[PDB]
DNA sequence: CAGATTGTGGATTGAG
DNA sequence: CTCAATCCACAATCTG
């Protein structure tokens, strides 16, 4: 357990793809975009880059985009979030001993950033 | 071609 | 109890 903002990493990934131009996004473009947004991974550790890309293939909201229907085995693909998927407990804020007491830093639901069209601070 | 990156997924940990 | 976070491993493409 490493210091990382208290949001699931599956509504970091899922706020950024939506927020992107054509709503697909190459992993590192989703690793890059991620970090700027919740500014909490410009130290030492490195495993939080992993976690990106593991959660990328082990949920079923993410889907890949295929670039050639003749090499299916292609990598650098870029990935698309299927909104209507995401169970809405996992969009909430962490609790956490961080999220103890002076919870007015962060947002305490990411659902309408993320599936209602509004604009994340 | 070596080294970096991607995609997958099996297994353990700490914490709620 | 449960489960997100983390670990570590392997396979294979991607890049220069």
């Amino acid at each position: 357990r490493y210091n990382k903002p208290p949001y699931s990493y599956l509504a970091m990934i899922a706020l950024v793809i939506q927020n992107s131009p054509e709503k697909r996004l190459k992993l590192s473009q989703i690793l890059k975009e991620v970090s700027t947004l919740f500014p909490f991974f410009n130290g030492d550790y490195m495993g939080w880059k992993d976690s990106i890309r593991h959660n990328l293939s082990s949920s079923d909201c993410f889907k890949k985009i295929l670039k050639d229907p003749g090499k299916p085995q292609a990598k650098g693909n870029f990935w698309t979030v299927d909104v209507s998927r995401i169970p809405l407990d996992a969009m909430k804020l962490q609790n956490t001993a961080l999220t103890r007491g002076g919870s007015d830093y962060f947002v305490q639901d990411l659902a309408p950033y993320i599936l209602h069209n509004y604009k994340y601070e």
